[PDB]
């Protein structure tokens, strides 16, 4: 397709995420976002994950960078606009995998908002997101855990202390039901392991028995 | 239900398998038999499962006896004459699990051709048993390699073998293509009990910070 020019820098980007190059993902980031803006409009589906990425990558980029203060102030503002538009995007798609998408969007315009010094804001997002994971995630999804926390700590920040004790509660029962659930799923995959392996060996041992009967008919 | 009285018969005969007591299990099969033929006839899905195990039990009553001849012969006989109603009520019925009881009937009727040295009847069974077998399972499932070796017998029996070393090998390509998966299966496993069990420890070390950020919000 000739999308593949801009899908070759949203690898390219990612890549360099997990290398940690923050500036060389954001001018990928970026550029992929252009083109996709250019070629589809500022709200296509088309644009989604690729505004997305950008201002997740903006935040980080805001994150290094702690008189500079502008710098950081000005990647917040774009990280805000590009996963704002990002949200819109992934909001008005009615499919399980697009309305996470969403949820994430909303979880790192609260992580903008956070560090922007703005928890109200920041409460408001992260509520956003917990809404949409739960109808959609397990009980014990580790991301219901980590938005708990994030909603802990920025009501926390904004010095709403029993609502902060209340969500990391809520955390640390989401994190130990999920270690409960991890330890029946290591029980029933060990057991299967062990069942495999008394079979073989079991098929082991009569193959020979039926090699002597082949050689066995063959001199008769 | 009315049909309680004989399934319980039914449980009690298949106990009786497990418990090694032959004889015992072929009264209950026959009561149970002999139940549920009075009540809905000679051929009747309901008699199906158990008028196959009174055969195949019959079958095993005839191989502990091995001039009390004629005791086998007619255990034989009814072995026979019970697998082969079976084997009509299940082929009669099109779904999978009854076509592939109607293959262990087969099965059963060439082990009884076996135990009366009619070879050329034995093959014939053990054919109509594998070719319903490999219709509906894998070919990799143990049951293939099962048919094929005992196949590979009747044919030696009747001194055709050429044919019995076909069918031996045939038998050993399964059993090693089966073990081959297996050995998947057990790799699969054992990783994935590695990472729930890498992912539990992540969980456990993230505990107690969450703990401490509720003292610290309970003492603000
Ligand atoms: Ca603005
Ligand atoms: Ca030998
Ligand atoms: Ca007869
Ligand atoms: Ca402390």
């Amino acid at each position: 397709d000739p999308d593949s020019e801009a899908k070759k820098l949203l690898g390219l980007g990612q890549k360099h995420l997990v290398m940690g190059d923050i500036p060389a993902a954001v001018n990928a980031f970026q550029e992929a976002a252009s083109l996709l803006g250019k070629k589809y409009g500022e709200t296509a589906n088309e644009c989604g994950e690729a505004f997305f990425f950008y201002g997740k990558s903006l935040l980080e980029l805001a994150r290094m960078e702690n008189e500079n203060e502008e710098e950081e102030i000005g990647n917040l503002e774009l990280a805000w606009d590009m996963l704002d538009l990002a949200k819109i995007i992934f909001k008005r798609q009615e499919t399980k995998e697009a309305q996470l998408y969403a949820a994430q969007a909303h979880l790192k315009l609260g992580e903008v908002s956070v560090e922007s010094e703005n928890y109200v804001q920041a409460v408001e997002e992260f509520q956003s997101c917990l809404n949409l994971q739960e109808q959609y995630l397990e009980a014990h999804d580790r991301l219901l855990a980590e938005t708990h926390y994030q909603l802990g700590l920025a009501y926390g920040y904004n010095s709403q202390y029993d609502e902060a004790v209340a969500q990391f509660s809520k955390s640390i029962e989401v994190i130990e039901n999920r270690m409960a659930v991890l330890n029946e799923q290591v029980k029933e995959a060990e057991g299967s392991s062990a069942e495999y392996k008394k079979e073989i060996e079991e098929l082991k041992e009569l193959l020979p028995e039926i090699r002597e009967k082949i050689e066995d008919a063959k001199e008769s």
